[PDB]
């Protein structure tokens, strides 16, 4: 079973937060995302263009239920994983970590286009503040620890956490 699970929004800091608290546990990181590129032949942007949304959310439901029985280290989960039933059933009983961030300070943090499928295109301030309405009854639902990351650096955020466990 994995020391801990991240979840939450793009931008609040799971891939950096992750590789970070993996390295001070002495442990290894997974990330689902890099898993899902390597299993296929493809990129993220264009199974979303050939395949659909729906297609892609029962590849990464399959990748998540083999992750929480076989990884003992530091696991990191896609940021809308939490909208299948199925996932929020296998993460019953499991150590989980909510980070929190404000929608001016995470949209700014997007910034330099890594791409993102659903945060594509013009109105972008607009579209991030609707995914944040929809999705937060969800994280707060599945956590069991919740930390603010607003105004607190990488290194302080990583040791909250370790004092916890
Ligand atoms: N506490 C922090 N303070 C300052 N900058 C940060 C903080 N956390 C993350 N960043 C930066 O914000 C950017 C995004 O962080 P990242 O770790 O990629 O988040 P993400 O939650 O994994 N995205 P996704 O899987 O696509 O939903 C990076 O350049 C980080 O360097
Ligand atoms: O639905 C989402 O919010 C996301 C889906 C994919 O682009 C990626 O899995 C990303 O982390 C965000």
């Amino acid at each position: 079973a994995p020391k801990a699970v991240l979840v939450g929004l793009p931008g609040s800091g799971k891939s950096t937060i992750g590789r970070r608290l993996a390295k001070a546990l002495g442990v290894g990181l997974l990330d689902t995302d890099v898993a899902i590129e390597q299993r296929t032949g493809r990129s993220i942007a264009d199974i979303f263009a050939t395949d659909g949304e729906q297609e892609f959310r029962r590849i990464e439901e399959d990748v998540v239920r083999a992750a929480l029985a076989d990884h003992d280290g530091v696991l990191s989960l896609g940021g809308g994983a939490v909208t299948s039933p199925g996932v929020r059933a296998a993460l019953a009983g499991h150590t989980v970590v909510y980070l929190e961030i404000s929608a001016a300070e995470g949209v700014r943090r997007t910034g330099g286009n890594t791409v993102r499928p659903l945060l594509a295109g013009p109105d972008r301030a607009e579209k991030y503040r609707a995914l944040m309405a929809k999705r937060a009854p969800l994280y707060r639902r599945v956590a069991t620890m919740r930390v603010d990351t607003n105004r607190r650096n990488p290194g302080a955020v990583v040791r909250h956490i370790l004092s916890r466990l």
